[PDB]
């Protein structure tokens, strides 16, 4: 089993160390290990080394991703890798495209793209402003529905590489990812139960009569039993969650529908006159 470790920190920083630590836990379990340090990569924003990177990820059996915490979440670069995962890694779309190619004499997309895969995350911060990073990390897995084994947060971690019990946890995380990689079918989540009984998220967006899991999308209700919170939802919802084939198919179906309505609207005069007025009213300023 090949475990790929990826770090988004400074070269030779803590995130590198925690990720190599995990890689060592994986080798202890017999895995072959590799390491990518994202500062060596050129990756543009979602409007160039990205493909190479995705290639490396597709060939791994499990991945361990260690990211710094910036403004409570992952770095902008992690969000950019999440952005660029859409067009390439959505499991619903790649299932559709493989079916359609097979049945229309088209060429078979990358088999690899549809292989099951396990992934674990570590978020390393310098304080306790860390309340959005785990959800950030979950999003990356959600597009391709990789199985999250561990999704750990490390606050007050500027000097983490001399905190032995925490470097130990990182080692344990690499043990787990390698073990999960040995049997991806029967591998099971090893992290914190959280509140969402499905996502395991603790991030909810709250409006009157509707609490929504910020990760899996389930709409239900949050309950406070003497300061302990908990999340219920109608079973029917499970059809719609964003990390299920059912939920993705619907989601895409809605995209194709609304993208049709748009293309048509773009030919109306309402659309064309309004756009023409915008072009006339102002011009975008740019640097010299
Ligand atoms: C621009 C910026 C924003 C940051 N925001 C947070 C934050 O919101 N919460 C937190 O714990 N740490 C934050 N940090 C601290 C970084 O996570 C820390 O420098 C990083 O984990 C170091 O890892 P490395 O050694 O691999 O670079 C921030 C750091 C920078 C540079
Ligand atoms: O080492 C840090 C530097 C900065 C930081 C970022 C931009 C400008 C000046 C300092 O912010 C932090 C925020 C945190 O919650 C935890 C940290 O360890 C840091």
């Amino acid at each position: 089993m090949k475990i790929l470790g990826i770090s988004g920190g400074m070269r030779n920083g803590s995130n590198d160390g925690m990720c190599i630590e995990a890689l060592m836990g994986a080798k202890e379990m017999g895995a072959e290990v590799e390491f990518i340090q994202l500062q060596n990569l050129h990756i543009e924003h979602c409007t160039d080394d990205f493909d190479w990177l995705l290639d490396k990820m597709l060939d791994a059996d499990g991945i361990v991703f260690s990211t710094p915490i910036f403004e409570k979440g992952a770095t902008g670069l992690f969000h950019t890798i999440t952005d660029r995962f859409g067009p390439r890694m959505d499991r619903g779309n790649n299932i559709i495209g493989t079916k359609i190619a097979e049945e229309t004499g088209g060429t078979a997309p990358d088999p690899r793209i549809l292989k099951d895969k396990v992934i674990s995350f570590m978020s390393v911060g310098g304080s306790d402003w860390v309340t959005r990073t785990q959800c950030d990390a979950g999003m990356l897995a959600l597009t391709p529905m990789w199985k999250v084994i561990d999704n750990e947060v490390f606050p007050w971690a500027l000097s983490i590489l001399v905190e032995d019990e925490r470097v130990a946890r990182a080692h344990q995380i690499g043990r787990n990812i390698a073990e999960a990689a040995k049997d991806i079918e029967h591998a099971q989540y090893q992290g914190d139960a959280g509140v969402c009984p499905h996502c395991h998220s603790r991030n909810f967006h709250l409006q009157d009569g509707k609490a929504i899991c910020c990760l899996c999308g389930l709409e239900g209700e949050i309950h406070n039993e003497g300061g302990k919170y908990s999340f219920t939802f109608p079973a029917e919802q499970l059809e719609h969650a964003h990390d299920t084939l059912s939920g993705k198919f619907i989601h895409g179906n809605d995209i194709k529908e609304n993208t049709g309505k748009k293309i048509a609207n773009m030919q109306t005069e309402k659309y064309k006159a309004r756009q023409a007025a915008y072009r006339a009213f102002i011009t975008a300023t740019v640097p010299e």
